[PDB]
């Protein structure tokens, strides 16, 4: 039934925990605090700007979210440190099972795509850096539609880019709010729950809840 | 210039801190923790459901958000406690300056309106309970437009209900993300910052930043 798979990038295939460390190096002892807030503001800003119809790209939203975090915590953030922390996203490392799992999925003749927030160039840098670039048929950004998830215009992009009806595309995401959007859209959804989180209470439940990509491979 | 004022309810005119206590009584020692998460999920659910075009009223969103908080914390939440905590919002107390400030503003011939998320009946209960019901020309809910702020359809409601152009309506809100939306819409905006928060980094700045309603009265 499923002929393609759409993956979220940050937090699903690639571990963002490394940013915590780069944050702690910039502001010793503050790392975890800074990252938690930074991540949250990035999210809120994508949702809020979408609702207001005031789109700016993810790099912009990321800087704005860091600028806020720093003002909010009282930290002095110069331009240099700003760029350096923001660059931490281009050097993420994949989760242990990811590489082998991707190889196996491709060997099964499945079309694999990534649908993320960053530019196609940034998405490319992360996957290429990990040597996984050859494993994807498509590297998609929300940028062309000028809106963020869970706006349906974003999900239609994956459907179009992959050339398959939504019912034949497996949507794989770590974020429960994202899995909720995809489910309402029509994608058979797989929620990757590695750390014991509970699903969002927005009227949906994923088709599959797995602890890693290993369980995805075993679905085929 | 300004002939009317649109006020947000929870957190602007009425103190929600009382919910913390009712939460701690239900789950001793957990109060602050439960409330912080509950408040955050209410917000996220209003934004997310709007983006997905999956509207449910605020009472619903509030229950869903509490149900999630409880599952997330491991707390056992029965129906009774659910209703009781949810009812805590109908018995809020206004901030000290609020009553006198409202009296003074009305004495100046200004049209006063409240634009909140809850039903007109719930909004009425809170204001009536505090004996402030006679102080408002309009008690507005987002319900008629089936979407939440910062969606512009919500702001147009206030403009229509008050019978004034947006340029003549002062938008007063405690939430910086809300003040940002109103500003992009066209309302001269007053941000009530009582506890030293910093403004959101979404490209806007309020026209006035005050520490309480006392400074609002002094504007006229």
């Amino acid at each position: 039934y499923i002929k393609g798979i759409a993956f979220d990038l940050y937090g699903t295939l690639f571990d963002v925990h490394s940013v915590v460390g780069r944050c702690d190096e910039a502001f010793p002892g503050r790392g975890r605090e800074i990252s938690a807030l930074w991540r949250q503001k990035q999210l809120e800003y994508t949702w809020l700007r979408s609702l207001m119809n005031r789109y700016v790209n993810f790099q912009q939203a990321t800087e704005d979210a860091l600028r806020f975090t720093c003002r909010h915590l009282g930290l002095d953030l110069d331009a240099r440190t700003r760029s350096t922390l923001c660059d931490a996203y281009l050097r993420l490392a994949p989760f242990s099972e990811v590489p082998d799992s991707l190889r196996e999925l491709k060997r099964r003749g499945l079309k694999l795509a990534i649908l993320s927030n960053g530019s196609p160039q940034s998405i490319d840098a992360v996957v290429s850096h990990a040597g996984l670039r050859d494993g994807f048929d498509h590297l998609l950004s929300v940028d062309p539609v000028q809106v963020y998830k869970p706006d349906n215009r974003v999900y239609e992009l994956a459907e179009q880019a992959l050339g398959l009806d939504r019912s034949a595309i497996l949507f794989v995401a770590s974020n429960a709010w994202d899995a909720t959007g995809a489910r309402y859209f029509g994608f058979p959804t797989c929620w990757i729950n590695r750390t014991g989180n509970v699903f969002e209470e927005m009227g949906q439940t994923p088709d599959w809840e797995v602890t890693s990509l290993r369980a995805v491979v075993e679905l085929f």
